[PDB]
């Protein structure tokens, strides 16, 4: 809706955040790029599993094998291309997180007096649903029950009936599914290429898959080739305009994601 340049971003940190190299990853698919950014603070063993598995080289090939519209695009089955079972590990579910409502704070969309049980906002440029802040006056850590619920954009965790069975295979979420909230690891959010995701082949499995042809940790590329990614800062006034503009009515999955732009080297 507004293009962003990168000299007015580089300029402007009140309302840009830039993403850490070793929390952005590459995913190179067969419908085009999808830039994520890793929320270490929300899955922090999901983050560093997808590092692990990235680093290996083992998601390069894998297919977008089970793609639903108005849903999500699951990929990372390694085994099914790599021929064989890979060296890899279950993680743990991750599916909320302990949050201290003092020092993560979240950006509410609507300023009016709250009244429910549970409300949305956003930290960092990931959408964020919690229990209340008042909770966390009188419980054991002080703090509250939160999560990163599964809008267009984020990526989360695939897993069988098992909450303990994520291990490789993640999906690409096309649309708000709150059905998955609490129930499936999400890990991170698409910063660019959610268009990407929402093109690839449907199919359950499609005939002929889509296809991550590879995956890439931008921290390990040299710093000449490195994208540059920002996020546009909740907390700062554009921001501010930007929920103004779109309707401070709507829930954080209704909204558009948070503006972010990735800035690719010159040659
Ligand atoms: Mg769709
Ligand atoms: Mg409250």
């Amino acid at each position: 809706m507004v293009e962003y340049t990168k000299e007015s971003v580089q300029a402007d940190p009140e309302n840009w955040r830039s993403v850490d190299p070793d929390n952005l990853v590459i995913f190179e698919t067969t419908k085009g790029v999808v830039y994520i950014e890793l929320a270490p603070e929300i899955a922090p063993n999901h983050v560093a599993q997808i590092r692990k598995v990235v680093r290996t080289g083992l998601y390069s090939g894998t297919k977008f094998h089970r793609v639903i519209s108005g849903f999500m695009a699951q990929g990372g089955d390694i085994a099914a291309t790599l021929g064989r079972e890979p060296d890899l590990e279950a993680v743990d579910g991750e599916f909320v997180f302990r949050r201290d409502p003092k020092s993560i704070v979240l950006t509410v969309i609507n300023e009016e007096d709250q009244t429910k049980s549970q409300y949305t906002g956003f930290y960092n440029g990931f959408p964020i649903e919690t229990r209340q802040d008042e909770l966390a006056n009188y419980s054991e850590d002080k703090r509250v029950e939160s999560w990163m619920p599964h809008c267009a954009g984020v990526v989360s965790m695939a897993r069988t009936n098992d909450p303990n069975s994520g291990k490789d295979q993640f999906f690409l979420m096309r649309d708000e599914s709150r059905f998955l909230d609490r129930k499936y690891s999400s890990w991170g959010r698409m910063l660019e290429g959610l268009d990407v995701a929402k093109s690839l082949t449907i199919g359950e499995p499609p005939e002929r898959p889509d296809i991550l042809v590879s995956a890439v940790m931008v921290s390990d590329l040299a710093p000449k080739d490195r994208p540059e990614a920002w996020v546009m800062r909740n907390d700062g006034p554009m921001f501010s305009l930007f929920l103004d503009r779109m309707g401070r009515d709507k829930d954080v999955c209704s909204l558009p994601q948070t503006p972010s732009v990735v800035f690719v080297s010159e040659d």
